[PDB]
């Protein structure tokens, strides 16, 4: 099995990271409920120590899915509600074109257009959109950025702490970090630019909310489990990770729920083609509202990409078939080829 499987991961990995020079790689896979991982290269070529399974990856707009669940997690608790606006929490925003934003337009990237806390409301306070709320869809790491920091206040607590001594530990996810701890500096691998330059993360205002997450691809994949109801998580968090599955609007061929995207199951590769295509990661696409938002659905491929400088990281699965796999590099893979090979890769099973 394991050797089977092995080999058909295998197969597409090596010549990915051959032709694009990705010094290394951990692939996770769910095979009918059964968790594998398995490691390729080296976490760095300075000092050419291999990928293990403790090495820290950074998974960038992937961290979003965690930042959702949380979010979502609060809205089970009642601390908020998806519908409230900023301005809720920021009262200060109260009467400026962002105050009326809701944490579902951040978590769906439709608010409408895109150093201490001060300035960030300074920065809030001028923001005018292109579009009105709820009917764009714009990639942007402040209407996240923004999602993770409004749930924080609601809950009652700092932001990292919440992710690192409430989310993580409740999926069971010992090797996952906003802040990389100490005795931790040595499982975090290299990352590489498209030159070959090597590079970690620059950590920008709403860093940790959208792009902050290190973690192992052990344990991206229980995270994985967890939103197929695999792995006994508690019933509030459980019924908080369904709901991340809710479909909200259409853009172009994708759907869009709370940060994952979704495809009806089973899917044409070229539906994952056109709904990875730069065209949605970069382009202002209308977004139409779904009315009743779409029930979480098993017979979807839910996804989310992931790309940091020197990263590239790629989930995928599919509740129903009860198999999905996490794709973890250390250099930039692009993301149709990540696609390719997981719709090879998820087709084999």
């Amino acid at each position: 099995n394991a050797d089977d499987l092995r080999d058909t991961v295998t197969r597409q990995i090596a010549p990915l990271m051959k032709q694009y020079a990705i010094p290394g790689m951990a692939i996770g896979i769910v095979a009918d409920g059964k968790p594998y991982v398995f490691d390729y290269g080296v976490m760095s070529k300075q000092t050419g120590k291999p990928v293990t399974g403790d090495t820290l990856f950074e998974i960038g707009s992937v961290s979003k899915t965690l930042t959702a669940t949380l979010a979502s997690d609060a809205q089970e608790g009642g601390e908020l509600s998806l519908a409230d606006p900023a301005g809720k929490y920021l009262p200060e925003l109260q009467g400026k074109p962002f105050g009326v934003v809701t944490l579902l337009q951040l978590g769906t990237h439709t608010p409408g257009g895109t150093r201490d806390d001060a300035g960030l409301i300074r920065y809030l306070d001028a923001w005018r959109p292109a579009y009105a709320p709820g009917t764009h869809r714009k990639y942007s790491n402040v209407a996240i950025g923004m999602l993770g920091w409004l749930t924080a206040k609601a809950m009652h607590q700092d932001f990292a702490t919440l992710m690192e001594q409430r989310l993580f530990p409740a999926i069971g996810m010992t090797h996952t970090y906003i802040n990389v701890p100490a005795a931790r500096m040595a499982d975090y691998a290299q990352g590489y630019t498209k030159d070959g330059k090597p590079v970690r993360m620059t950590e920008g205002m709403l860093w940790q909310p959208a792009y902050g997450v290190r973690t192992t691809a052990a344990d991206l994949l229980r995270f994985v489990q967890a939103n197929m109801g695999m792995i006994h998580t508690a019933p509030r968090l459980q019924r908080a990770i369904e709901r991340t599955h809710t479909g909200y609007f259409r853009a172009g061929p994708l759907t869009q729920d709370l940060i994952w995207e979704q495809y009806p199951y089973p899917v044409a590769l070229p539906t994952l083609l056109a709904g990875n295509a730069p065209k949605m990661l970069f382009d202002a696409v209308p977004a139409s509202a779904i009315q009743p938002p779409l029930a979480p659905n098993p017979a979807t491929w839910i996804n989310k990409t992931g790309s940091t400088g020197g990263f590239s990281t790629y989930v995928a699965f599919v509740p129903a078939k009860r198999i999905g796999i996490v794709m973890l590099a250390n250099g930039n893979v692009p993301i149709e080829e990540r696609v390719k090979a997981a719709y090879r890769i998820l087709g084999s099973l």
